């Protein structure tokens, strides 16, 4: 609201301000000691957040040069000396506080079943980094006795550390956008240089991200990012998803469009880090349950270490299996019998027995792991998807499918039970789809077609039905909702890698009869690993046209055979004299199976093995249609085939080229290439890295998740609104806020 | 130096030393340089070929054990697949030298049964080991000079 | 040679307006001005 805040601008507010920030600096300088205002300062803490929450959403976002801009930085002259001391306080408490327990802390140690005194306190606060002489004496002062025996590190630290770490991070805003909103004041300067730690403590918590909407003008908003989120973007899958998502948009995915793909992966990414949270470490029916919950948290935790565990040990047991021999009497026909070749110890039948239950254990615990840690990302995607095409299309409302799509029937009939929208996360689906298509087709009709209730009880409440039944026991008969398993076993069962996982289990369990079928499971894990895909993709790249190849193979030696079984009948000859039943090119079938035979695997032609053209006749016509043979045929089939797995690599290694150069020269989320911010040194490099990360919008998209409407503001509260009506407005596009705004004003 | 101080013994060590200078030069550097660009490659690749024949080795032990007669008639110590190993040997042995496949040194499928599992076998070991392997190494090599 | 051609025809599709002689450069100073441009004023088809 621009009318608002020009009116408060002309308002004697600055002098109420500054005497708040004294009153409040001198309340935590002279109250703070005899530890019996424990309350006083939680409220000076609170207010002090609402105060800087106030300051925030009256600067909020504006001209690089504006009119509160200005004031707001000579409230700040005005209010030298006044802050300076409350960030000191903040400071040296902050650092006490992450003191506590980071080094020789734990092996110090005065008082094994004691605790520290206040001597001591003072010479390991000595001891230790960053204290001066006020601080110290200070922190002596607020430091309580307690008859030097009962002070209590961890009843100290954790003290006042949420709303502390609360206003250091709202203060450090606050100045930051200052900083960045005047483009060059020395007072700010020479104000900011003397209150650094406040700033570089939160210097990684700060995010930035731009918006073109709120009446086409450019501002930047910031927000706080969770130290867990910041530590989950280390992990190589995270980083590995993100490349293979930047690859994907940029070669399959087209123009225009690709702003949706980036919020389904963002979506997407989020989900993955909420699934790597739950499954952390920190994590007599009651015990049975609760053992069962941290072994499954401790399978799903522990994942790929397990395959690599099945492919060691199907090395092994192959190794093992290198030393059969097939002997007619039996030491221990038609009664040969397959036996280990030791030589050596009798320990070889107990260890292949001892491995084989090993593989099949570790078989079991892989496949249970995969049911519970990435199905649900699947079927997060599958209630994604059924939200996005029933709310923003008729696709099962307005149109029908045209019984040409198995998975639509399917995604159709899941529309009937109440538990629909287990792991999506905007439970108001159906009410949103009922506002929507409320007028232009009846209700009833909808409400019966999704499954839902009486609108009578929807529209009126009753607020006097509220039963509570005990549970008691076999409380599981009901919470089945038979339609729903029935959904999710044929979304499961319909995948890939579950159904790959599952030929692995059967065939693992068909080899248990003591054969090779374990020796039978060597490629599917050796096709399972990073480094061999490249190559295998590039094989299978061209997959169709392989097989056409080979059909024109088959064609063309067909063809051959045809022209050749009426003309030359007595030259196929494979055999010695006296021997009148041995030609192979009487029967036409016969005669194919030969030359495909020959033709197949060949370099002299099919002249190798049969006889010599002499002078009997037809030998010009004999020796032009074999080398015809030879260079069609083999020339032209390798020749392609040769072509066909070049050009696959060829097309593999410009595709990579072509990506790389495009995220090189580009910034993605913007429209202007490197050219533009060329202008200042190390332009394009700042560019990419504070205005617009990436992965800046994905911690400002999860923060926006979480901090429900009750507290949003209205920056936060129109982000909200666009995001779910769906339009993608709000992000740059053109402008990067170095144009128009800093293009003459810098 | 240890090499031609191990060579001082009059022996052929002095005619070891010829590659070690003979790839020292200014204008080989480069076609050696492709050559191992795509070093590691080439030994996943060899791994590959390695892995197919076992397989293909023990796919054909329990089947085809009757058709491996490398000698002539009155000799009954002759087969070269009873052993696990010794029949991975002569796969190995035969198909990273071949041409014809394996059908040139083996007996016929005469109407004895089995003749189309056979001959449907051997042609696609044929297609997949050699065409493969041959084309694997040939686009890396031509992708490393590309 | 085959795949050259392909490539270099279907980035020429994908940056010029054929008709006209203007780059995908000039059409970038509002959001999807090029996907407007070579489909509502002139969309090829229209012509016919
Ligand atoms: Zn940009
Ligand atoms: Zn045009």
């Amino acid at each position: 609201c621009t009318g608002n805040q020009q009116s408060l601008a002309h308002s004697r507010l600055w002098d109420a301000v500054v005497g708040f920030l004294h009153v409040f600096a001198h309340m935590m300088m002279k109250l703070a000691q005899d530890s019996s205002q424990i309350e006083l300062l939680k409220e000076l803490l609170d207010l002090q957040k609402d105060m800087v929450v106030m300051l925030l959403s009256l600067l909020e976002g504006n001209v690089v040069n504006g009119m509160i801009a200005r004031q707001m930085v000579d409230m700040l002259v005005e209010s030298s000396s006044n802050v300076e001391m409350i960030l000191k306080f903040f400071d040296m408490f902050l650092k006490l506080k992450d003191i506590v327990g980071s080094e020789a802390f734990q092996d110090y140690v005065t008082d094994p079943r004691g605790l520290i005194s206040k001597k001591d306190f003072q010479k390991a606060m000595d001891s230790q980094k960053q204290f001066t002489g006020p601080e110290i004496q200070f922190l002596l002062s607020c430091s309580e006795a307690d008859e030097n025996e009962m002070i209590n590190f961890e009843e100290f630290a954790n003290r006042f550390q949420e709303p502390a770490r609360d206003i250091g991070f709202n203060v450090a805003v606050l100045l930051t956008n200052l900083s960045e909103h005047v483009p060059h004041d020395p007072r700010l300067r020479n104000f900011l240089e003397l209150a650094e730690s406040i700033l570089e403590y939160f210097r990684p918590y700060l995010g930035r991200i731009e918006i073109m909407g709120a009446s086409r003008r450019i501002e930047r908003i910031y927000f706080e990012i969770s130290e867990t989120n910041r530590a989950q973007w280390e992990m190589p899958q995270v980083k590995e998803s993100k490349r293979q998502f930047i690859f994907d948009v940029v070669n399959e995915g087209g123009e225009a469009e690709k702003m949706e793909l980036f919020v389904s992966f963002c979506e997407d990414t989020i989900f993955e880090m909420q699934i790597a949270a739950q499954i952390s470490e920190p994590e007599f029916w009651g015990e049975l349950e609760v053992q069962r919950v941290k072994f499954l948290n401790y399978l799903s935790r522990n994942f790929y270490t397990l395959r690599f565990l099945a492919l060691f040990l199907a090395f092994a047991i192959n190794f093992i299996l290198l030393f059969y021999k097939v002997s007619d009497s039996p030491p221990g026909d038609e009664n040969m019998v397959y036996y280990f070749l030791e030589e050596s110890t009798g320990y070889m039948e107990p260890a292949l027995w001892c491995l084989s239950l090993l593989h099949t254990l570790v078989a079991f615990l892989c496949i249970i792991g995969y049911n519970c840690l990435k199905v649900p990302l699947v079927i997060f995607k599958r209630e994604k998807e059924l939200a996005r095409k029933l709310e923003f299309d008729g696709l099962y409302i307005t149109e029908q499918p045209g019984d040409d799509d198995v998975k639509g029937q399917w995604d159709r009939l899941v529309l009937n039970t109440p538990s629909f929208p287990s792991n999506y996360w905007d439970k108001f689906v159906k009410r949103k789809v009922l506002d929507k298509h409320g007028d232009i087709f009846g209700r009833e009709r909808i409400a019966e077609l999704l499954g839902m209730d009486l609108a009578s009880l929807e529209i009126t409440a009753h607020n006097e039905r509220k039963p509570d039944p005990p549970p008691g026991l076999l409380t599981w008969l009901m919470s089945i909702d038979v339609k729903y398993q029935i959904w999710k076993f044929g979304v499961i069962f319909t995948d890939n890698s579950f159904l790959y996982l599952g030929w692995y289990m059967v065939m693992s369990l068909l080899g248990h009869y003591n054969n090779f079928f374990f020796a039978a499971h060597l490629l599917d894990i050796a096709m399972g690993v990073k480094t061999l895909r490249t190559i295998l993709s590039s094989v299978t790249h061209n997959g169709k046209q392989l097989v056409m190849t080979v059909g024109l193979l088959a064609v063309v030696v067909y063809l051959y055979t045809v022209v050749a079984f009426n003309f030359f009948r007595k030259f196929y000859n494979k055999s010695e004299d006296e021997d009148e039943p041995d030609m192979k090119c009487d029967d036409m079938m016969t005669c194919y199976l030969f030359h495909m035979y020959v033709g197949v695997r060949a370099g002299g032609g099919i002249g190798d093995e049969i006889e010599d053209p002499a002078g009997d006749e037809y030998e010009l016509y004999r020796v032009v249609f074999d080398i015809t043979f030879f260079f069609f045929v083999i020339v032209i089939l390798l020749a392609i085939i040769q072509g066909l797995i070049i050009d696959a690599f060829g097309e593999l290694r410009d595709q990579q080229e072509q990506v790389k150069e495009d995220m090189e020269t580009k910034c993605f989320i913007c429209g202007i290439g490197s050219d533009y911010f060329d202008t200042t040194p190390h332009g394009f490099e700042t560019h990419t890295l504070e205005e617009h990360n990436l992965a800046n919008y994905m911690f400002f998209l999860m923060y926006l998740i979480n901090k429900d409407e009750t507290e949003h503001t209205g920056q936060e509260s129109y982000v909200w609104k666009m995001y779910q009506e769906r339009c993608w407005d709000f992000f740059p596009a053109g402008d990067c806020f170095r144009k128009q705004y800093e293009d003459q004003l810098s």
